[PDB]
């Protein structure tokens, strides 16, 4: 679990949104598993606008926060769940490291700030959907 809170907006993967998520919805994208709703706490965390490649990401399953290297966004494929059909995911970025189901909505993070947050795995990748092209989340 986990999610970004940046002004008036409130970021989670589309997957795991609630009740709550859905009747305040700003935008949702099935093939980026992201949802954004509406809050009326002001968020404090930070955009990344940039175009790294290393950063540091959180793993609940671990209790750890790990340094990785990872791809730029693009499209993948990703097997069928109970949450989605087999598809290709666009705006994913890969890093070899570990993550389980549960560690979805964990921050990536680089030097900028908030990149994405943990949306896939498996075969020891862990896939970051990205937010930095998102410009419209800061206004
Ligand atoms: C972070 C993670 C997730 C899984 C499982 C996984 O990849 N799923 C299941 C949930 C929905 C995801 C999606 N974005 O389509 C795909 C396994 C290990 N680590
Ligand atoms: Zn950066």
């Amino acid at each position: 679990s986990g999610a970004i809170y940046v002004g008036n907006y409130r970021v989670v993967n589309r997957h795991l949104a609630t009740h709550n998520d859905w009747a305040n919805l700003v935008w949702e994208d099935s093939s980026r598993d992201l949802l954004v709703s509406s809050t009326t706490a002001q968020g404090c965390d930070t955009i990344a606008r940039c175009d790294c490649q290393t950063g540091v990401y959180y793993c609940s399953s671990r209790r750890k926060h790990y340094p990785v290297s990872f791809s730029k966004p693009s499209l993948i494929f990703v097997e069928a769940s109970e949450y989605y059909p087999a598809r290709y995911q666009s705006h994913l970025m890969l890093a070899v490291g570990h993550s389980e189901p549960g560690d979805c909505g964990g921050i990536l993070r680089c030097q900028h700030g908030v990149v994405g947050i943990v949306s896939t795995g498996g075969n020891g990748l862990v896939g970051f959907a990205d937010v930095r092209d998102l410009l419209w989340l800061d206004e």
